[PDB]
């Protein structure tokens, strides 16, 4: 036999290596930053000095052959690739007419964009998450948020994932018209820009590669070397733990919606799914795809966009084509893909969209049942009540009546059971929609009792302007507030009202408030009870299950609701 093969560690990089190149030290348009192979550069070099190192060495993989090649002197540098990630117990043998020598065992690491070289992610989840007899076949959906890792301070660790088959990561935008995104201030449009140079417009691209991978999170292990970090390295581990957990990418958004209205060109499209395959492709933690396109028609961030006549084709055209390019990732990998969309369930919202032409390529739709009132102006009401408040006037739910000015409603009052029928009355299967639960308020200040006209509903009052409060309770935008904020800071630890605020909830509405009758803050959110009715709604009607938005806001207790509500029969 030859000389024992002997591995120069540092002449084989440490035996790590990453099918995925990941800018560490700088922020550069989205192909600067991110280069992706299909096969790992595999280099492993050798030593067998003052010896006999014979005539070739084979390379072996947990006993596996993987390599091989001529051996010539006392310095054998191998080279090769391979294209699966892991970690794999590596040997060296060299080989001549006498026999075979061998290296020890060593740990060879390829990472890969599937988690496949990684450890199950430790989480540290807010123990008030309560553990649950999950049914796999329900639905529990919810978004989280690729910003939230800054102030709101919250990360893929504390997520309840044993709570959860379905994560929506938002978002990802798509390069070209994006006025929306200046708006949300800071340095959010300038970021953009910077991600989309060198980027056809109409593909998508990270927003904040900082916190996508490149943030070192101790908690996840990450360190100097380490070639994948941030959010992404972290929702890897988390699908190592939860292998059956749904992580899906979610593409627009309130600000990131405006060149969805572009779809109209076929070309445009084109570029677009492509950009989502080789995303899919390149990052394979992933599970499928979410558009949220805050709407076909307008209404959303622009006030310069929406087609009423040619949106609502645009986008089914767009899921035919999404299924497809699908299907065929679905043939080149033998995995399932899922494809989803958000969608606004206000009359005016779903007549722009045939969803029955649509949702037979759909496997969700998630129906945003919340933000039905708020902050934007002055009139109190429930955010995101199942059914009609008694403070609406006579034929307002309906909208058959006209408003206290004299003039006519339009179209049916956002409510969530509204939104539901008329999607169901569309043709949208009850087996595909997923009811949306608030994990936030919205509210108002300056609704003192004297504005009332029902002195038991302060939902019939008027408003002076937005609540307002700190980021240590849960306003991080004027006029809206985490649940958990709510909870510790108006509700107190048994929800009958702390620091001057009353609960109040309308059962026929099934939507709760909190009230404080001398500031006049009132406050409207989803509450155990109410999800509670959500849960009992959506079994009733054979809906698939119920998401929410977003997982940071939570504490426990609206997730908790959501798995109660939804057990039994
Ligand atoms: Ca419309």
């Amino acid at each position: 036999a030859p000389t024992a093969p002997s591995v120069d560690m540092y002449g084989s990089n440490n035996l790590q290596f990453s099918k995925i190149e990941l800018a560490m030290e700088t922020t550069s348009g989205y192909y600067d930053m991110v280069k992706y192979h299909d096969q790992a550069k595999i280099t492993v070099k050798f030593n067998q000095w003052s010896g006999t190192p014979g005539d070739t060495y084979n390379i072996y993989f947990d006993g596996v052959k993987v390599a091989t090649g001529a051996i010539t002197g006392g310095q054998t540098t191998a080279t090769f690739d391979y294209g699966q990630g892991g970690l794999y117990q590596m040997e060296i043998e060299a080989c001549d007419a006498t026999g075979c020598s061998k290296s020890a065992p060593a740990e060879i690491t390829i990472a890969d964009t599937d988690g496949s070289h990684l450890k199950p992610l430790t989480m540290n989840v807010d123990p008030n998450n309560k553990t649950y007899n999950t049914d796999p076949s329900v639905v529990m959906g919810t978004y989280f948020v690729e910003w939230g890792i800054y102030g709101r301070n919250y990360t893929v660790d504390n997520m309840p994932a044993d709570n959860l088959t379905h994560i929506l990561y938002g978002f990802i935008p798509i390069c070209g018209p994006n006025e929306s995104v200046k708006s949300v201030g800071g340095n959010s449009f300038n970021a953009l820009q910077t991600a989309c140079r060198g980027v056809p417009d109409y593909e998508v691209v990270i927003h904040d590669p900082w916190a996508a991978y490149q943030k070192s999170f101790p908690q996840a292990g990450h360190e100097y070397s380490t070639p994948i970090k941030g959010n992404y390295a972290m929702l890897m581990a988390l699908k190592q733990r939860n292998p059956d957990l749904k992580i899906i990418p979610s593409i627009g958004g309130w600000t990131l919606s405006d060149p969805f209205y572009d779809f109209v060109n076929k070309a445009n499209r084109d570029t677009f799914v492509a950009s989502v395959k080789k995303f899919l492709k390149t990052w394979k933690f992933y599970d499928g795809v979410d558009i949220d396109w805050e709407f076909p028609g307008g209404g959303g961030a622009a006030a310069d966009k929406g087609d009423p006549v040619n949106d609502g084709p645009a986008y089914v055209a767009l899921m035919r084509e999404l299924r497809a390019m699908l299907d065929e990732l679905e043939a080149e990998t033998g995995r399932t893909y899922e494809l989803t969309s958000a969608i606004g369930v206000g009359y005016d919202k779903i007549e722009d969209v045939n969803y029955a032409d649509a949702v037979q390529y759909m496997d969700y739709i998630f129906a945003m049942t919340y933000d039905f009132y708020g902050g934007w102006n002055n009139v109190p009401g429930h955010q995101t009540a199942l059914y009609c408040g008694s403070f609406m006037r006579p034929g307002q739910c309906d909208g058959s009546g006209v408003d206290e000015n004299g003039e006519a409603y339009k179209g049916p009052a956002y409510t969530a059971d509204n939104g539901i029928q008329l999607l169901l009355a569309q043709g949208v299967p009850a087996n595909k929609l997923v009811l949306g639960t608030a994990m936030y308020g919205r509210g108002w200040e300056g609704v003192t009792p004297d504005t009332l006209t029902d002195p038991n509903d302060p939902m019939t009052g008027t408003a002076t302007g937005k609540l307002k409060g700190s980021t240590a309770q849960g306003v991080w935008e004027d006029g809206v507030i985490d649940y958990k904020g709510i909870k510790s800071f108006m509700l107190g630890a048994n929800n009958t009202g702390i620091n001057g605020f009353e609960y109040g909830y309308d059962a026929q509405a099934e939507a709760p408030w909190v009230w404080n009758r001398t500031t006049g803050e009132l406050i409207t959110f989803d509450d155990h009870r109410s999800v509670l009715a959500k849960g009992s709604y959506a079994k009733s009607l054979g809906l698939a299950g119920l998401f929410s938005w977003e997982i940071d806001a939570d504490n426990g207790d609206i997730l908790n609701a959501m798995h109660e509500g939804m057990a039994g029969g």
